[PDB]
């Protein structure tokens, strides 16, 4: 039986909540970076002008 066990509980569940935090905090680190700027990209935000920049003397 042992009655005198309450120092297990102490160092089970110490060990069982730190591992948690490392789960989470290594997803966290990885997470950052895949939203932080994820590309940004406008090959279509310019606008239109399908005409000569200068003419000769009309055209």
């Amino acid at each position: 039986a042992h009655p005198p066990n309450e120092r297990t509980h102490l160092v089970i569940l110490g060990a069982i909540l730190l591992a948690l935090g490392v789960a989470l905090t290594f997803i966290f680190r990885l997470r950052k970076g895949r939203l932080l700027d994820v590309k940004k990209s406008g090959i279509q935000d310019t606008n239109s002008k399908k005409q000569s920049d200068t003419h000769l003397e009309e055209t």
